[PDB]
C-alpha cells in the first residue's frame, strides 16, 4: 500500500492571479482525503502551509515577488522532506507552480536519486534573465537544474536553493507553448520531452513507455510527478491561469498517472494551478476541480478497468 | 446483403428512470428504417414488443422489478429467436440493458456458437448478491454466463433463463466504472476486456484487431454486439441514465462498428439506454439519438470512406 | 527560410452561402501577415483578387455559376503562377474550394511535378455529370485530374483548364462524407486516401508517414496542400458551409501541417471555406478563424515543442 502526506500549499505570488491560493481548499471540499481513504490509502494531513506575508518585496530586475515565492518554497521544502522522512508520498495541493522549486528540493534532500515527470503545456524553465513576464511560476525548473547553474542570478529569497536534479533526470509531457529561450535550453541541455506533437505522433501509450524506461532503465528510482492542471486541455480544466488550446485529453491525463501509479515508484506529486476564481461559470470550476481529483486518485490506485480488495467477492 | 429484423423493445424497469421506454420511438422518428433502406438493406419491422404490466412485483431481497424485467426478457428472446429463424439480423431498439438477457438468450437458442462484443462504460456483471442498487440493467451478463451458474439466486421471473454464453465468448470495450465485485468476477472468470485504459494504450485500431481475432480466431461464428449508448462519451450521448466521463469517441464508436460490419458476421445487435427524457436540452436529445442512429447504420454498411453500388457511375 | 506570397481570393460562387467571400478579410484582421513575420518568414502580399461580376451566368445543365467560378479560377491561377515564379510559397486565403482548380493549375504551370495533399471531409471529385447539387466547390478535383478527362463536359468558363495532376499524385486526409459516384471514382482511379476510418485505425502519425512516402518516395517534389477548414471537426471550425461530425482534431490538424512543414517541400497552400457569417455566435467565428490561423502558422514553421533563432539565448 502507498501512504500519502497531504501538504496544503496555498500560494499565488508566482503569478498575477490570486484565486489559486484557494486551491487546497476547493480540492479538500471536493473530498480528496475521503476519496483516497476509500482505496487502500493511508492518509495523514499535514494541514495547509500558512505562508507568511512579505510586504516589502519589490521586483528583482524584472523578477516579481521573489522573497515571498522563495520563502514559500523554502517552507514547503521542509514539510515535503518531513513527510518523506515519515515514509509517506508527499501530495502537494498547491496554488501556482513556483512551489515546485521547494517540492522537488525538499523531496531530493531525502531522495537525491529522484526522477521527475513534468506534465504541462509550458516547460517553466525560464531563468531570471530569459523570462519576459517575471512570474516565477514559469521559472521553477531553471532553479532546480544543476547544469543551469551559473545562469540564474542571486534572487533574494532563493539563496537557500541548491540545484538538485540534472537535465538528464526529467521528462516533460504535453508541451505546446514554449518560449524561444526555453526551447534553446531544452535542445542545449538535451532535455527529453514529449510535446503534444510527439503525443500525436506516437500516442499516449508509447510516450509513457518511453518516459518510464527513460527514467527507470538503469535503476528503479523514486518518481516525482509535478502535474500542472493546464497540461490538460482547457475543455477539462478551464479554471487555470495560463490555458492553451489542444491539450492532453481527460483520458490521456488518467492514462499518464495510472501508468505512473503502476510503477509503484511514485514518491512525490504536485497538483497545481487550479484557480476556482478563473471559472467562467460555476460548472467550469467544478469540471476543473473534479478532473484534478480524478487524476490524484489515479496516482494512488484508482483504475478504470476496476479495483477490488484481496478477498472472495462471490 | 444483410437483412435486418427490427425488434422494438420499450422497457425501462431495469433501472429507475422511465424515459428509456420511448427509445424505440425516438429512434424510429429519427428515420432508422428509412436510412437502412437507402443502403443495400432488407428491413422487416417486427414492431414494438408490448410488454405487459405486473403491478405485484415487489423486490426480491434487493433485486428490483424482477418479474417485469424477467418477463420482458422472456418476451424479447422469442422474437429475437423468431427473426433469426427468419434469417435476419435482429436489431433490438431497446430501453434499458436488462433486455440483453433475453436478446443474447433468444439469439443463442438459434445460434449457440455466438460471440458477444459488449460496448459499455460498465460491465453489467453484478449478481443479485453482489449488486448494491438492485437495478437489473447492471446485472444482465451474470444471468447469461455459464460459469456464474450457482452464484445467482432464483429471481422470480427468470426461471426460464439458462446461461448460454461462457466467460470465454465475450469481450468488453469501453470500461471505466466497474464495481469491486464485478472486477473480481472479471479477473476470476478470465474475461477479456478493453477498458478505456487499454484503448488509450493500444488505440481503437489494435483493440478491434485483438477483439475480432479473440472471438473469430478458431472459427467464424455469429457476432452479437450489445451496444450501450453510455459506452460513448457523455459529449456524444448525453441523454442516458448512467453517463461516465472519458468515454469512447464518436469516431471510436463508428470505428468499432464499421469493423464489426466488415467481418460480415454480425447477427445480433442491441442499441440501448437512450433516454430522451434525460436531455438537459432539446439538442442533447438530438445529439444522443443521432449518434445512436449513426452507429446503427455503420453496423449495416455505412462507411465513412464512402459507399457505391456495383455499377459504372461514370 | 520559406517565403510566402499571400493571394487573397474573395470568392463564394462555388456554393450557395456568400459570407465565405469575407474570408481573406477575417484572416487578415486576425493577424496572419504579422504572425508570419514574427517567424523566419518573408511575406509579400499580392492583395485580394478583385473577382469580376458576371450577371449573365445561368446554369449549365445543373452546374451553377460556371463562368464566375471558371473566371475566378483563371484569375487566381495566374497570380499563383506569378508568386511561384517569384520563388515564393503561394498562400491562397480563399472563400470556397472551387478556387482550388485555379490554384493547383497555376501552381502546376510552374511546377508540373507537384504533389497534392487534400485535407477535407469530402473528396470534391464530382463531375458536372455526377454532381447532385451543382455547387462547383464540390467538383474541383475532377477538373484537375488527367484520367477524368473525357468525363467532364465543356463547362462555360473552364475551357482554359487543362487537367494537370494525375490520380496518382494526390492524397486525401479526413474523409467521412463522400457521394456514391465520387467513391466509384476513388476506387476506379485508384486514388490513395485516408478517411477518418484509417485515421482511427492507424493514427495521425502513421497516416502522415504513409502520405509523405507515398508522394515523396520516388523523388522530392513540391507539395500543394489544399486545406478545407471543414476537414477539422465542427467543434474547432464551426463557421463553415458544409460541416460533418467526427472530424480531425485541433491536434491532428496541427500535426498534419507541422509534418508538411518539416518536409521543407511545401510550395502551394490553400486555406478555404471559412465563412464568418455562418457562426452561431461571435466566438464560433473566433474559434474558426483562430484555428485557421494556427494551421497556417504551422505550415510555415510554428512548432508546438518550441522555436528559437540560431543564437545563444543564455
Ligand atoms: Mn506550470
Ligand atoms: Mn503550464
Ligand atoms: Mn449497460
Ligand atoms: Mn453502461
Ligand atoms: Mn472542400
Ligand atoms: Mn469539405
Amino acid at each position: 500500500s502507498r501512504t500519502i502526506g497531504i501538504i496544503g500549499a496555498p500560494f499565488s505570488k508566482g503569478q498575477p492571479r490570486g484565486g489559486v491560493e484557494e486551491g487546497p481548499t476547493v480540492l479538500r471540499k471536493a473530498g480528496l482525503l475521503e476519496k483516497l481513504k476509500e482505496q487502500e490509502c493511508d492518509v495523514k494531513d499535514y494541514g495547509d502551509l500558512p505562508f507568511a506575508d512579505i510586504p516589502n518585496d519589490s521586483p528583482f530586475q524584472i523578477v516579481k515577488n521573489p522573497r515571498s515565492v522563495g520563502k514559500a518554497s523554502e517552507q514547503l521544502a521542509g514539510k515535503v522532506a518531513e513527510v518523506k522522512k515519515n515514509g509517506r508520498i508527499s501530495l502537494v495541493l498547491g496554488g501556482d507552480h513556483s512551489l515546485a522549486i521547494g517540492s522537488i528540493s525538499g523531496h531530493a534532500r531525502v531522495h537525491p536519486d529522484l526522477g521527475v515527470i513534468w506534465v504541462d503545456a509550458h516547460t517553466d524553465i525560464n531563468t531570471p534573465l530569459t523570462t519576459t513576464s517575471g512570474n516565477l511560476h514559469g521559472q521553477p525548473v531553471s532553479f532546480l537544474l544543476k547544469e543551469l547553474k551559473g545562469k540564474i542570478p542571486d534572487v533574494p529569497g532563493f539563496s537557500w536553493v541548491t540545484p538538485c536534479i540534472s537535465a538528464k533526470d526529467i521528462v516533460y509531457i504535453g508541451l505546446r507553448d514554449v518560449d524561444p529561450g526555453e526551447h534553446y535550453i531544452l535542445k542545449t541541455l538535451g532535455i527529453k520531452y514529449f510535446s503534444m506533437t510527439e503525443v500525436d505522433r506516437l500516442g499516449i501509450g508509447k510516450v509513457m513507455e518511453e518516459t518510464l524506461s527513460y527514467l527507470l532503465g538503469r535503476k528503479k528510482r523514486p518518481i516525482h510527478l509535478s502535474f500542472d492542471v493546464d497540461g490538460l486541455d482547457p475543455s477539462f480544466t478551464p479554471a487555470t491561469g495560463t490555458p492553451v488550446v489542444g491539450g492532453l485529453t481527460y483520458r490521456e491525463g488518467l492514462y499518464i498517472t495510472e501508468e505512473i501509479y503502476k510503477t509503484g515508484l511514485l514518491s512525490g506529486l504536485d497538483i497545481m494551478e487550479v484557480n476556482p476564481s478563473l471559472g467562467k461559470t460555476p460548472e467550469e470550476v467544478t469540471r476543473t476541480v473534479n478532473t484534478a481529483v480524478a487524476i490524484t486518485l489515479a496516482c494512488f490506485g484508482l483504475a478504470r478497468e476496476g479495483n477490488h480488495k484481496p478477498i472472495d467477492y462471490l
